[PDB]
């Protein structure tokens, strides 16, 4: 025979327990620290992805997650996943089609593609979509059992990976009073909360041939918090130009700014780096460690 990485055998057991009946084509992304993603071709010819859990703490955000898509799914105007099967042994939606926003070869450290600072629909079809997102109510969000931040508490969970990392790690110390300064300067931040997706970057939005978004995936991160949370990537991406244009159509939509909020989002961004660095430290991998202790320790 021919050795391959997935094991089908195993697979077609687990996706048969959940009612999927796999057969033909698979793919299967390994690099993962928290899931296996399998997407396979089903017995009703569509792909699936299989969002596959590797540990039980792990399977135990499975749930509260399903209950973040049900309740989102009505409400936003792109497409979410669609949990069929949510479970802690196997979370599967059908495969959303259109392209991500960004393409990578799994392992890679740099995108094949990612659309087009140019690209007008991509830039106004993302602030739209992002107003949606952070029109959604709180009571819903709350109906929902989602994690709820008021604006202090935002600020206070800001505040406790800042000093987690500073427990941890030996930062920088132009970077530390960075951050302190931050959360030290009450205009920069926002007096409310919006829904968040979390985690939102071009690889997690979805957009059909035209290059208008479509839908956005991995909501694993969504909270009530900053909304500024959902902009830092665009930044980091698409600069001060994109933020620019970003913000102004945002507003237009009926999303809600402040003075402040380009510069907040600037600190949002540079507030990437304990991020990162407490991913590392929870996840035990020596080499994401190394490039978190590094990236603390430089300067800015
Ligand atoms: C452009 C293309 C690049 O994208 C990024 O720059 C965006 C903009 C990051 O978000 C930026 C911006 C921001 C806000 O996140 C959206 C910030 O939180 C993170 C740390 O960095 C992403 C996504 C980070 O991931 C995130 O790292 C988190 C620690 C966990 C999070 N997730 C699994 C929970 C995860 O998605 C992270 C580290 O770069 C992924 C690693 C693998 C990369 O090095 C890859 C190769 C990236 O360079 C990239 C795809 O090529
Ligand atoms: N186009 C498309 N890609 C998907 C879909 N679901 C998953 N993916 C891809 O699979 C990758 C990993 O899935 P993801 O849910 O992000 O896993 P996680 O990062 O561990 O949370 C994503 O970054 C996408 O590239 C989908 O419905 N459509």
């Amino acid at each position: 025979t021919v050795v391959t990485t997935a094991d089908t055998s195993q697979l077609y057991a687990l996706a048969a327990r959940h009612g999927l009946k796999l057969h033909g084509p698979l793919t299967v992304n390994e690099l993962g620290l928290d899931y296996r993603i399998v997407i396979a071709t089903v017995d009703d010819g569509r792909r699936w992805v299989l969002r596959i859990p590797r540990r039980a703490e792990v399977s135990a955000k499975v749930e509260p997650e399903a209950r973040v898509l049900a309740m989102l799914k009505n409400r936003l105007p792109f497409a979410v996943p669609d949990w069929r099967v949510a479970n802690a042994e196997l979370v599967a939606y059908p495969m959303l089609e259109d392209s991500t926003a960004m393409v990578i070869q799994p392992g890679s450290s740099t995108p094949d593609w990612v659309v087009p600072q140019d690209s007008e629909v991509f830039a106004e079809s993302f602030a739209t979509a992002l107003a949606a997102l952070h029109a959604v109510p709180i009571s819903a969000a709350v109906d929902a059992g989602m994690l709820i931040r008021t604006p202090t508490q935002a600020r206070q969970k800001v505040a406790d990976d800042v000093d987690r990392v500073r427990r941890e790690f030996v930062v920088n110390d132009k970077r530390l009073h960075r951050w302190q300064r931050w959360l030290d300067d009450d205009s920069s931040w926002p007096d409310f909360s919006v829904v968040v997706h979390g985690d939102l970057y071009v690889g997690h939005v979805l957009i059909d041939n035209t290059e208008r978004v479509s839908g956005m995936i991995d909501w694993s991160e969504a909270r009530v918090d900053d909304p500024a949370i959902d902009m830092a990537a665009h930044l980091m991406v698409f600069g001060e130009e994109g933020l620019a244009k970003l913000l102004l159509t945002y507003e237009a939509a009926g999303g809600r700014v402040w003075p402040r909020l380009a510069h907040h989002i600037a600190e949002r961004l540079a507030f990437g780096a304990v991020t990162y660095a407490l991913f590392a430290l929870d996840s035990g991998n020596e080499e994401y460690l190394a490039a978190a202790k590094a990236q603390l320790a430089a300067a800015e």
